[PDB]
């Protein structure tokens, strides 16, 4: 059948698991808000604390549907299925369905609200194919879905940054920023067509991917450290006179053991540190711009972004390089607040000494060098799973600090609205009818998985449970699970979410 | 047709009665309410009398339809129809239709109430055929369909015990308590895919069972008494020297009559008592664990799950091994409350009693024996059909002491939820439209059934309504029937209820 | 294990009373019964097994 | 051989939140106290097989 | 099954030849599976009282000993007449022609 | 759910010096230690009854 | 040939053992060959083969 | 050697140390020879000039 009163599509969800590839199935409860009436506007952000960025953005009318992160489309069980059984897995494909929408009509008599459904209503849903528009997606943010299912979906605004707002602020003069005022471009989502949906019908979306294998796998030793000790070397060391204290030059040959290497440590930035209070965007790297003339405020601050962490590779000195995260909305400066730790991988470490001629001095930088080898981070479960890697002439080896993944076409974002429902006026306008959308969204994706044999002897290792503590209102329930009180109890710290890379192994 | 405003579906019902097979059909009314809003907990159930056991469980959203009993699916003239007419009967098969669902949209302005109905909305079906799940479903319990049709049927919430509260309760310490806290299992019904319905959608589901026969048959003697007494036997007794009173040591040749047998008693724990107050579990044989550390509280209780009746077989001794039910819900302690009683068949009754040298002493306990016989217990309308025998490495004979039956899948429970639906608002949420859902259920089983021919000239039994006896309001009405009133007569005390088992006969 | 036996009874009384040193019986929950045990069911020859 | 954990008794199996159709009768009890009473079985802790 | 009282049931062994009295000497315990445990009580009309034996039962479930790396694969089965369920407490197996 | 980790299992063995199944220096094959070490089954995954 | 120990290294169980819900060995087979005599010989004290 | 030499503590060296792979050429097959006997192997190069 078709029409109001047939259900288009049922739940989905459960995973799957078979050697050469996984599938994971979910679906979800969402609902769309009318953000910002359905005018634009700019919005000019800024927290007050004038000295602020003060980003200028743009909002939409528009709501996205954003999947990336792992959390959202595996169990603490599927997860951890794979981490332990295989070596590495990419997403193949990914299939998206939008169905069983709802149009429920908000009314408020004052106080209270009334639900009148409705029929006759109709919704925008719109996917980038192409990756034209600015694309909200971000690694990190918040929201992605929820990892747990049964938790409705509440989508987020769509906005972006059309230009820097300081250079274009502007001071004066200046024509050096009345440019790049004047380019900045302004992009609509009506534009390109899209399709508007009444209750009884759906839509569907797929994708595929041109993606990097992330690898669970671990080094037991350093790159250098590949050697038979036993074996003499054929080399030798000559050794400058020492000029203070004493012991005058002299050649030898090198020792069995610890014969020299090739194969330099991955680079990373080390020595900055992060600037000034919080809110004011401290990066301890700052990429920014500076144009020749143009006009700048205090700051730095205040023009472009921190890049974050640094790191890579190259095993931080304190906290401050450690990344962090709060895996909750609710998480204050220290509550949820889980920060990662090393996987004890030995790639994935490397310092970097030089020095002195008497002691080493670990050294600041490291940038990029020829033999160099780094692992890339280990993620977890939490993590985004892709990231875009923006449209220019040159780039280097691309390899993100955040983990996750690079790709030229990522998933594109579908975009949602309410799509306007005016009603009469005098003035004329502007006025609309107060409505929502709830619905469906399945996001059935497929991983390209690998299977690992191994010639070790020993156990290695796994993610049991025991990694787990128990916690929320009155200390039972362990981790993963509901309180009483229901509210899931999230892992806190790094170990709880089983990262890959810390388990198996690999001869280098 | 199709769509709103064309049933799916009509009413069933009637039975039918072949000498092979006999279909009955069945029909209800149900609704579901919105279980637990739709987030799951775990409640932590108790009473208190904190000294209680205190079971943690979970809850969930979702409802189950409980088919598990006789008394649903035969009316009191279908039953004892099979029962005077047939050897036995197992189930062979089961149809279940949901149907004619409507979403009626709960409001209110303050006090009263209004149903508005509803469009636009859904429904989660799910079954399980792999029977991954907790399963609900336990043999007694409530509820099941009414045993009275055009009765609605209000669902119940779907729970289960995660693990014993007490271990992992836990006690300062531990690991050993913290471990079985950990590794506490969390079940979802998202997981897995299910149907989702509005409306004019309907759903099927079917059963097949591997099932044992349940026999309606009578012993009219113990196994140990078939022989012919007029001829005389090879044989001989050897008594021991009394030492006290009186009468040395003599052999004999064992009389015509009363000839030894082979042919022991049915199994059965006669000895133990239950245990404390009500509300702690008094089952006068708790199952419990004891990990070799753990840590306990008071208790024994507390821990573990009472055994329930033993018996079996093996005729008891006082009323506390005798079951019981209250066949209602408003039963109090002594109200409804009707009691086993013996069949009077002769299987079935099995005293053992050894000793002395001098008198026999009716003998606790009697563990498995080679050649034990026992009758499986003889049921009635009020049981439960069948009972889920838990996967497990080894297992003994499986005749549970309920009546009932054991299978390694049995009907796989039909769970069903209400399809959250929810709604705008800042903080953002936790908030939902307020609906609940209605339809029909149609459960049509097939039974495999056996017709009985005996070469006994005598009448043997039947289930007359002579058994039966008047009651509710003024005297008038007789037993199953209505009030005035009508309030559907409970039968009172245990031959109203026409137990299989007590009828016919058959030679041993 | 060994196989199953029991070897704790003796014959009760005189003879042709039927000594079993285990009679199974019946023992319905009311009925009523003269002198035995004796007298009802039959007596397991031989425990052993 | 069966590589498997059961997470609760076999026992143990059954919606605690669903009130059962069961009674206990008690016996005298002989000293200390509480004279014998007969009455429903708990919704949790409901009797087993097994 | 039936967990036991004290370390005299535990089984043990020393996986070494060389293992003395105390030496080697790995005690088996606890899988924390359910199953597995399975005390038992009766008693007392006041108090629960742990009961020795427990034959075979109609309705008893219990699981095969949870093995470990160590462990025998198989055992063979006496050829006799009659048996009854044929699950070793060493865990390892029975078969008729091994 | 569980799985076997290594962290059940723990150094020893000459000088303590090789963690477990490992030869010693002096190679002899370290032996596992009490029962969590040699890993059993049954004690993983999980089933419904 | 009866152990596991001897047919699974520590990592091959624990790989089934964290894989697996159950396991049994379906079929077996074994080769003797490469054999040697070497014929003792003892002059007194050391030896010869 | 260092990071799990190890120094009292420390669990973060007690990890490494557990971790610490074990390969034997036993293992995967191979073959043996008597004297009659030879054995071929060939190699193919992904190589840069």
């Amino acid at each position: 059948g078709s029409g109001v009163g047939i259900s288009t599509g049922g739940w989905v969800g459960g995973s799957y698991f078979t050697d050469s590839y996984v599938i994971t199935k979910n679906t979800r409860q969402f609902l769309v808000k009318i953000q910002n009436n359905h005018q634009y506007k700019t919005e000019l952000i800024s927290p007050s604390t004038s000295q602020g960025k003060s980003q200028r953005c743009v909002s939409t009318p528009w709501s996205y549907f954003n999947f990336n992160q792992y959390s959202s489309h595996f169990s603490p069980q599927d997860w951890q299925r794979l981490t332990n059984e295989y070596k590495r897995f990419r997403p193949k494909g990914m299939h998206v369905k939008i169905y069983n929408l709802q149009i429920k009509q908000i009314l408020s008599n004052g106080a209270d609200t009334t639900y009148n459904n409705d029929l006759t209503a109709g919704v925008h849903i719109f996917c980038d194919g192409e990756h034209a528009y600015p694309n909200a997606t971000h690694p990190w943010d918040e929201d992605v879905m929820p990892e747990l299912p049964y938790q409705t979906w509440y989508l987020f605004q769509y906005g972006y940054i059309p230009v820097i707002h300081e250079l274009a602020e502007m001071e004066d003069s200046n024509a050096v920023e009345k440019a790049i005022c004047l380019q900045i471009p302004f992009f609509m989502l009506e534009n390109s067509d899209h399709e508007v949906l009444r209750t009884g019908e759906s839509t569907e979306f797929t994708f595929n991917f041109d993606c990097e294998w992330i690898n669970n796998e671990r080094a037991y030793i350093p790159p250098g450290l590949m050697f038979n000790p036993l074996v003499p070397t054929r080399r030798a060391q000559y050794i400058r006179r020492n000029n203070n204290p004493q012991t005058a030059e002299s050649t030898s040959r090198i020792a069995p053991y610890a014969k020299p290497t090739s194969w330099m440590t991955g680079p990373g930035l080390l020595s900055a540190q992060r600037v000034g209070p919080a809110t004011s965007d401290t990066g301890a790297w700052m990429v920014a711009v500076k144009p020749e003339n143009a006009s700048i405020d205090t700051g730095m601050s205040g023009i472009g972004s921190g890049f974050d962490p640094p790191q890579g590779s190259l095993a931080p000195t304190n906290l401050e390089y450690k990344i962090q995260w709060y895996q909750t909305p609710q998480g204050t400066n220290n509550n949820g607040n889980i920060i990662s730790n090393q996987p004890l991988s030995m790639l994935r470490d490397q310092a970097l000494f030089r020095g002195n001629q008497t002691t080493y001095n670990l050294c600041s930088d490291v940038w990029m060098f020829p033999n160099q080898i780094w692992d890339r981070y280990p993620i977890t479960r939490e993590n985004p799973i892709w990231c875009k890697k923006p449209r220019s002439d040159k780039h280097t080896t691309i390899d993100p600090f955040d983990g996750s993944l690079a790709m030229d076409h990522p998933p594109g974002t579908i975009f949602i609205k309410m799509a306007k429902i005016p009603v009469p006026s005098n003035n004329n306008a502007d006025s609309y009818l107060n409505i929502y959308c709830t619905g469906q969204v399945s996001c059935e994706i497929v991983w390209e998985v690998e299977r690992y044999a191994t010639k070790n002897w020993r156990p290695e290792r796994r993610h049991t449970t025991f990694g787990l503590g128990i916690g929320g209102a009155d200390n039972l329930n362990p981790t993963y699970h509901v309180d009483k009180n229901g509210t899931y109890i999230q892992p806190t710290t790094w170990d709880m979410c089983f990262p890959v890379k810390t388990n198996i192994n690999k001869v280098l």
